[PDB]
């Protein structure tokens, strides 16, 4: 928001308006980096980004501590170099390029189309990247009619989503990745659960309404009363949140689930691409921006 508006006090004290990215902007397949760039906390253009810039965006603006985001940071900086073909040191290149398919990006997302998703032939590709509105919704049906959310609810719907990307990607394609979504489903208990709940630590509950505001606006729920936690949320908080899901029992199972996806996950660990391994060609669509309605500077 602007500085003046006070809106993110005394959670932070030094907040920056939105402003919607433009055609050449690049912007991510991560609705948090997003709502940086967005903000200006990370380079609004969405190029040539440190590692300390993103520490210091998540922990002063989100309220995201730097545990949190050390594997991610690690895993960004290994595609850099897999897309790039060269080591991007401590300038992460862009933000696109982390939509690079089977890597950091993964199938079954809550809000994004799969790589391959409904092509006709087996060489096409389509926008995984920007925010989907149906697949988002897709997500929701799972809670509608609610409020708020528990480990349970986010556990059927992380499989609604790998049913549904299963059974409409091209055969083949589909490829689960338990251990990165349910890091980011720790993430979602992480920024949008409901801390003004007595026992949020122990059985945290996500606001809808929040969710909704950061996937579909990529910029912070202030208007609904949300700010970033504080204290900050550190990893254990993230990885008991993604162990928690997986180990919630299934009332509706759905179809056409992939092998083992009902159970744990593996811990998510660095990524590693083989030196003569080519990347897929990222999606090159222009940086989605919310336009029903469009947002203001302290939106
Ligand atoms: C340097 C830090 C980060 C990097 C490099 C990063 C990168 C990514 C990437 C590549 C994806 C796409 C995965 C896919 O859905 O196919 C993603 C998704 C996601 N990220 Fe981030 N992320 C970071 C930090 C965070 C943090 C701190 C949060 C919230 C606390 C967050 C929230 C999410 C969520 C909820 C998704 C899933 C979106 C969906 O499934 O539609 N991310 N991130
Ligand atoms: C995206 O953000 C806009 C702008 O803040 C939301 O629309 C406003 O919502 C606030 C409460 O958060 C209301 O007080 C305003 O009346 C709304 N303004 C306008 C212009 O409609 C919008 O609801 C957000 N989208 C989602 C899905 O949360
Ligand atoms: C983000 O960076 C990536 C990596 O450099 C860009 O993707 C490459 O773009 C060049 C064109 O300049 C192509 O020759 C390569 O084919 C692309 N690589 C892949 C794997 O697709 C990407 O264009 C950049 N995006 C933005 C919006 O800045
Ligand atoms: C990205 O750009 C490529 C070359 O410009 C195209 O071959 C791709 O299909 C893809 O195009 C899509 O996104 C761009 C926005 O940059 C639009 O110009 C296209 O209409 C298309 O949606
Ligand atoms: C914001 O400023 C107020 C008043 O000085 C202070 O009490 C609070 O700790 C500040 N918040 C942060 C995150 O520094
Ligand atoms: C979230 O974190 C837990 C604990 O590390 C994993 O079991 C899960 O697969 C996901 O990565
Ligand atoms: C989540 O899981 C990690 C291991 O993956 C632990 O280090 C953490 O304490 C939390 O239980
Ligand atoms: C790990 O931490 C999470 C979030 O605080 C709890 O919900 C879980 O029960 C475990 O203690
Ligand atoms: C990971 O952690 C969660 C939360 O403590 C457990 O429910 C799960 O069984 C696994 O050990
Ligand atoms: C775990 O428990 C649920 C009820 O919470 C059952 O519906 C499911 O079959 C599983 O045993
Ligand atoms: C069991 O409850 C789950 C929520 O955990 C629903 O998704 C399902 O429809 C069934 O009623
Ligand atoms: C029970 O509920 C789940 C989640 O909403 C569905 O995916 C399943 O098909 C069944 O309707
Ligand atoms: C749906 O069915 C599966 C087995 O196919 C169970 O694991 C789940 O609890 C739900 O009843
Ligand atoms: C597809 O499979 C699921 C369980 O695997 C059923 O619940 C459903 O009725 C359909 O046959
Ligand atoms: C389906 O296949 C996978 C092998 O990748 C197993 O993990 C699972 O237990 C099931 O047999
Ligand atoms: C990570 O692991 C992969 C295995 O494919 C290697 O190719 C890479 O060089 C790194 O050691
Ligand atoms: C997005 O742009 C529209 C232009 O009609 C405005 O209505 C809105 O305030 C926002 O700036
Ligand atoms: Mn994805």
């Amino acid at each position: 928001q602007e500085p003046g508006s006070g809106i993110g006090y005394p959670y932070d004290n030094n907040t920056l308006p939105y402003v919607a990215p433009g055609p050449t902007d690049s912007r991510a397949p991560c609705p948090a980096l997003n709502a940086l760039a967005n903000h200006g906390y990370i380079p609004h253009d969405g190029r040539a980004i440190s590692r300390e810039t993103l520490q210091n965006a998540f922990l002063n603006h989100m309220g995201i501590a730097n545990s949190v985001i050390e594997l991610a940071l690690t895993n960004a900086f290994v595609v850099c170099e897999y897309v790039t073909g060269s080591d991007c040191g401590d300038s992460l290149v862009n933000l696109t390029l982390l939509a690079e398919p089977h890597a950091f990006e993964h199938d079954h997302s809550f809000s994004r189309k799969d790589y391959k998703q409904g092509v006709a032939n087996s060489n096409d590709f389509i926008d995984n990247r920007n925010f989907d509105a149906e697949t988002f919704q897709t997500s929701l049906d799972v809670v509608a009619g609610k409020t708020h959310f528990d480990y349970a609810d986010m556990n059927e719907i992380r499989l609604q989503r790998e049913s549904l990307s299963n059974e409409l990607d091209f055969p083949g394609w589909f490829t689960e990745s338990k251990p990165i979504q349910n890091v980011e489903s720790g993430f979602i208990f992480a920024l949008v659960s409901d801390f003004n709940l007595p026992d949020n630590d122990e059985n945290p509950l996500v606001r809808i309404d929040w969710w909704k505001y950061w996937f579909t606006n990529e910029s912070f729920p202030y208007h609904l009363g949300w700010h970033p936690p504080s204290p900050a949320r550190e990893i254990e908080f993230v990885t008991s949140a993604s162990s928690a899901v997986l180990a919630a029992s299934v009332t509706s199972t759905p179809s056409s689930l992939p092998s083992g996806a009902i159970g744990p996950g593996a811990e998510a660990v660095p990524l590693s691409f083989a030196s003569t391994m080519t990347p897929f060609l990222l999606a090159t669509n222009a940086p989605y921006y919310a336009q029903d309605p469009t947002l203001g500077p302290n939106d």
